[PDB]
C-alpha cells in the first residue's frame, strides 16, 4: 500500500471538469520527457480534517489495490500537497459513461453497451476479490478512455472489508438512494451484493441511453416502491433475457442475486452475438 507523493510544481491545474456537493474534479497537464493529461480532485471545504481525512481514506483504499490492477478500475497516480490533499488520476478523455450514452445516443450499437457490460463486471469482480465495496456504482461513474476500453472510478465512498467481515456498517453520510440495494436503505447495509444491484441500475442507465431511474419520484417514496416489487421498467431496447438479468439484480434475496463472475460470463455470451439481445435502431 504506496502513495506516490507528487510535486504541485509540475502540475498545470487546466480547467474544471464538473463540480459535485462532496468536491470537485479539474483536468491539467502533468509536466515532469512527454507532458501527461491528468484529472484532479479535491473535496469541499478543503481544509477541514473531515474533508481531508476523507480524501486521503480515498487515497489509501484506492492505492491498496492498484498491485496489480485491473484496465477497468482506475488507478491512482498519487496525491499533491498544497493547502489541501489532491487526488491525481490519468484523465480519461471521453469523460463519464452517463454523459457518453447521451451525446452519441444514435450512433451505439449494440456490441459496444454489450461490452461495456463486461468490462464492468470485469472492473468489479477484481475490486471482490480484492474485498473492496465500491457503494456508488453508477453510469456517473464509468469513465470512457476509447469505446472499447470503460474504467470504474470515485472510490469516496468505496470501504474494504476486514478478514472475516461480510457487510459494512455505513454511519449514514449523504448517498445516492436510487442506486442502492434494499437493504443498503434500510439498514445501511453494503455488500458486493449491493454493489451487483448498483451495477443493476447502471446496466438500466445505459441500456436507456442514460435516463434517469424512478424520475421524478422523491428520495424518500424509493424504498417503498422496492418493497411492492416495483422495478425500474425494461428499456425499449433490450429483449427479455438482458432484462432478467437487470431483475435479478434487484431481488431483495441478496444471495439470490447473480455474481459478478456470472455477469461476465452472461454479458460474454450476449456481447458476442450482440443484435440477437439488443433491437437498436439500424444496427
Ligand atoms: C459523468 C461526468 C464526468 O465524469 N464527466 C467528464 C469526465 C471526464 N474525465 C474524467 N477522467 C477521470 C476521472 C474523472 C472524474 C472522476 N470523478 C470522480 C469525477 C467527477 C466529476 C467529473 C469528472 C470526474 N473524469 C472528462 O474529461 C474528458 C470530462 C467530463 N465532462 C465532459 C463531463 C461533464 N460533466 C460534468 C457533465
Amino acid at each position: 500500500a504506496l502513495l506516490r507523493i507528487l510535486k504541485e510544481t509540475e502540475f498545470k491545474k487546466i480547467k474544471v471538469l464538473g463540480s459535485g456537493a462532496f468536491g470537485t474534479v479539474y483536468k491539467g497537464l502533468w509536466i515532469p520527457k512527454v507532458k501527461i493529461p491528468v484529472a484532479i480532485k479535491e473535496l469541499r471545504e478543503a481544509t477541514s480534517p473531515k474533508a481531508n481525512k476523507e480524501i486521503l481514506d480515498e487515497a489509501y483504499v484506492m492505492a491498496s489495490v492498484d498491485n496489480p490492477g485491473n484496465p477497468h478500475v482506475c488507478r491512482l497516480l498519487g496525491i499533491c500537497l498544497t493547502s489541501t490533499v489532491q487526488l491525481i488520476t490519468q484523465l480519461m478523455p471521453f469523460g463519464c459513461l452517463l454523459d457518453y450514452v447521451r451525446e452519441h445516443k444514435d450512433n451505439i450499437g449494440s456490441q459496444y453497451l454489450l461490452n461495456w457490460c463486461v468490462q464492468i463486471a470485469k472492473g468489479m469482480n477484481y475490486l471482490e476479490d480484492r474485498r473492496l465495496v465500491h457503494r456508488d456504482l453508477a453510469a456517473r461513474n464509468v469513465l470512457v478512455k476509447t469505446p472499447q476500453h470503460v474504467k470504474i472510478t470515485d472510490f469516496g465512498l468505496a470501504k474494504l472489508l476486514g478478514a472475516e467481515e461480510k457487510e459494512y456498517h455505513a454511519e449514514g453520510g449523504k448517498v445516492p438512494i436510487k442506486w442502492m440495494a434494499l437493504e443498503s436503505i434500510l439498514h445501511r447495509i453494503y455488500t458486493h451484493q449491493s454493489d451487483v444491484w448498483s451495477y443493476g441500475v447502471t446496466v438500466w442507465e445505459l441500456m436507456t441511453f442514460g435516463s434517469k431511474p424512478y424520475d421524478g419520484i422523491p428520495a424518500s417514496e424509493i424504498s417503498s416502491i422496492l418493497e411492492k416489487g416495483e422495478r425500474l421498467p425494461q428499456p425499449p431496447i433490450c429483449t427479455i433475457d438482458v432484462y432478467m438479468i437487470m431483475r435479478k439484480c434487484w431481488m431483495i434475496d441478496a444471495d439470490s442475486r447473480p455474481k459478478f463472475r456470472e455477469l461476465i460470463i452472461e454479458f460474454s455470451k450476449m456481447a458476442r452475438d450482440p443484435q440477437r439481445y439488443l433491437v437498436i435502431q439500424g444496427d
